């Protein structure tokens, strides 16, 4: 598999834009690609597809600000 | 603009019982003052009046068990 | 009781505005007092407090356009 | 802009199985292709991509039982 691509794909699905897939360092929230509703959907998708439970309060737009950084925060979560 | 009182007022409305705003530490769900349909209504109201989005999937009767604790949970959510 | 006031109160609660209570003929949706989210909350509140189940597809903004008319549609529902 | 295909694509994503878009009449819930958490995710996606608001309290596994029927239900909702 490719966990990076998995997350990037999910991210691209919720964002309805392939730009987040072609720019793994883009500022998702600054760019307005993901709103409050999409974020909630994102976290649920992660729980459903990766069995990683991310509490909404533990989610931080400053830390989970890019696709690469989201991938990072998720990896550190498992571990 | 008293956020706590505003939350208590909403809880009183959805529960259709003033007891939940007169007793901020009452065990809402253990007292059976709120069922699953009432919970869904509450979350809609919270979104509509406080702009706070609570995922039904994250709602937990054990943690959101009292008006006070519900107020606290909402406070946590609105901050980073 | 006063079923009219009950509905008017509920309506005023969801709308966050007493204007709908002081103007039982005001065009709620034209006036932008109630949006899609508030409508869903309205219907749920009705189900919860009056035991009247109004399917969202059976809800029509043209027919349920005023407080008085909502009260009317609800009464005809029961019967 | 094929609304049906768009819905099927979403269903395939949330179910994480292409079988639901290759079999538009498959019994999603009877096949166990979707649970309650997946349902919540689906409704969020429907809102985010189609601007259609489906109350979780109105969702009914007996009526929203197939992709086709789900497409139909969404069509009913978007019209007056």
């Amino acid at each position: 598999m490719d966990f990076k691509q998995e997350v990037l794909d999910v991210l691209a699905e919720v964002c309805q834009d392939d730009i987040v897939k072609e720019n793994p360092d883009i500022e998702i929230f600054e760019e307005g690609l993901l709103d409050s509703f999409g974020t909630v959907e994102l976290l649920l998708a992660i729980e459903n597809r990766f069995d990683i439970l991310v509490p909404i309060t533990e989610f931080d737009r400053d830390v989970w600000n890019t696709p690469n950084n989201i991938v990072n925060q998720l990896s550190e979560l498992k571990r």
